[PDB]
């Protein structure tokens, strides 16, 4: 059951009783009132239930050290049947790994972890590296564009582009099925509401999918040797030669990665650009110390935290820094909030390139869930931020960033970007 949420300017959390405070809002991002909320919880009430919502009753765990405790213990806290707050559309359900428990999350786990682990990224890192160069040598210089559509959304095509050997000049369906996916108003207070097109999507992933696993496989009969790709490493491993009979995990897994990898890496790549310019000094100190580049990478990562919040749902009462969390209940792992604990990072708000424990960030999670694309996201910057150094001696950010409405993407829609020449 889909909603226009409608943009009313939301209060200071000041001026609320702590029963009243509500992070469901999709517009607390957008506002610049995510940071406050999430303070005073972590102070007041860092176990804090919330009775009454458009997506119902929700626990909200704020602090860095609960956020490892909930996101350890999956047997306390399942990822079944969803991770985000709401529901997906109706009929329009997807089993993706990442909504699953053990046994059956870690066998098909493995079963697709071989196509981002570090060996495999090698074989992709010069043709990441190529499509890169490309877009950047492209960009207009001493002119304000948006970075979102420009840079962001255009490598991030290319990336998914490049993982799953996708047809190249389709590359923007990817893109358009992951934002529709993870955007779904019943399930984030995202934007979009339309599921007749929601169906397209899912017969258009489906045909094009099943279509790029035949075409493959009548290649590898052909006698061509097997790529660097996910197709091709499904098709070479016995477990997975049959997969798309079990057509469920087929295209739930790839739809999984598609989501996983879309709007992550996006704002990664726009956040890194923004948080340079908020932090000048960071860039002085980024160009005279390249080194610096891989940390800085999680600083970026630790300081956008792409995704706000995970969703669990407690298998029995579980007791939690004085709360008891009832069988049942929907439990939201605020990662947004963890990466601002001054518990944990010293001036949490700040942007410090050659922080030591950056990479202790919570923004890829922890456990049997942690982020299974984490070496790849970090690839990705690495690789723009290494050929955006060659190239470009300044990176000034003009006018307002234009901030997404969702309660689970932390990410830009418009962000203005004039580039100066080395
Ligand atoms: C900055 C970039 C990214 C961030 C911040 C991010 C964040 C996360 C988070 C928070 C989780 C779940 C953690 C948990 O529940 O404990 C996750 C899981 C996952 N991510 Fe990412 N991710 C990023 C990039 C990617 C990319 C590029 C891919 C794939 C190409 C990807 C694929 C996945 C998958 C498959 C899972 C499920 C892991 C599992 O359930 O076993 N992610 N990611
Ligand atoms: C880690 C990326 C997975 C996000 C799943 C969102 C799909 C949904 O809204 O049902």
């Amino acid at each position: 059951p889909q909603v226009k949420f409608l943009e009313r300017p939301v209060p200071d959390v000041n001026t609320l009783a702590l029963e009243d405070i509500d992070t469901s809002n999709p517009f607390l991002y957008r506002q610049d009132q995510w940071g406050a909320y999430f303070k005073r919880l972590r102070d007041e009430a860092p176990v804090h239930f919330q009775k009454s919502s458009q997506f119902g009753p929700f626990w909200s765990v704020t602090r860095y050290e609960d956020i490892l405790f909930v996101d350890k213990n999956h047997e306390l806290f399942s990822s079944e049947p969803q991770i985000i707050l709401g529901d997906p559309p109706e009929g329009l359900s997807v089993e993706m790994f990442i909504a699953m428990d053990p046994p059956k999350h870690d066998v098909q786990r493995r079963a697709v972890q071989g196509v981002v682990a570090p060996q495999n990224l090698k074989e992709m890192e010069g043709l990441i590296r190529q499509r890169a160069a490309e877009v950047l040598d492209s960009l207009p210089l001493d002119k304000a564009f948006n970075w979102v559509p420009a840079v962001s959304k255009e490598l991030t095509g290319r990336m998914l582009a490049t993982l799953l050997d996708f047809p190249y000049e389709q590359r923007h369906k990817l893109v358009d099925w992951s934002d529709r996916l993870s955007g779904a108003s019943s399930a984030t207070g995202g934007e979009f509401t339309d599921e007749d097109i929601m169906f397209d999507d899912a017969a258009d992933m489906a045909w094009s999918f099943s279509r790029l696993w035949r075409d493959k496989e009548a290649r590898r009969k052909a006698g061509e040797p097997p790529g660097f790709d996910l197709i091709s490493m499904l098709q070479s491993n016995k477990d997975t030669r049959d997969l798309i009979n079990r057509p469920m995990e087929f295209i739930g897994n790839l739809a999984l990665l598609i989501v996983g990898g879309n709007d992550t890496t996006r704002n990664s790549m726009s956040g890194g650009v923004l948080a340079l310019n908020q932090f000048p000094e960071e860039f002085i100190k980024l160009k005279k110390n390249p080194e610096l580049i891989p940390n800085m990478v999680s600083e970026i990562i630790r300081w956008q935290t792409p995704l706000a919040h995970m969703r669990r749902v407690a298998t029995q009462d579980v007791e939690l820094r004085g709360q008891t969390i009832k069988k049942g209940d929907r439990v939201l792992m605020w990662y947004a909030s963890g990466n601002r604990d001054e518990r944990k990072f010293e001036n949490p708000d700040q942007l410090i390139i050659d922080r030591k424990d950056a990479r202790n960030h919570i923004s890829f999670g922890y456990g049997i869930h942690r982020c299974m694309g984490n070496r790849l996201a970090e690839l990705q910057l690495r690789i723009l931020w290494e050929e955006l150094l060659k190239r470009f001696d300044n990176i000034e950010v003009v006018g307002e960033p234009e901030r997404v409405q969702s309660n689970f993407v932390r990410g830009y829609s418009k962000l203005m970007v004039k580039l100066t020449a080395k």
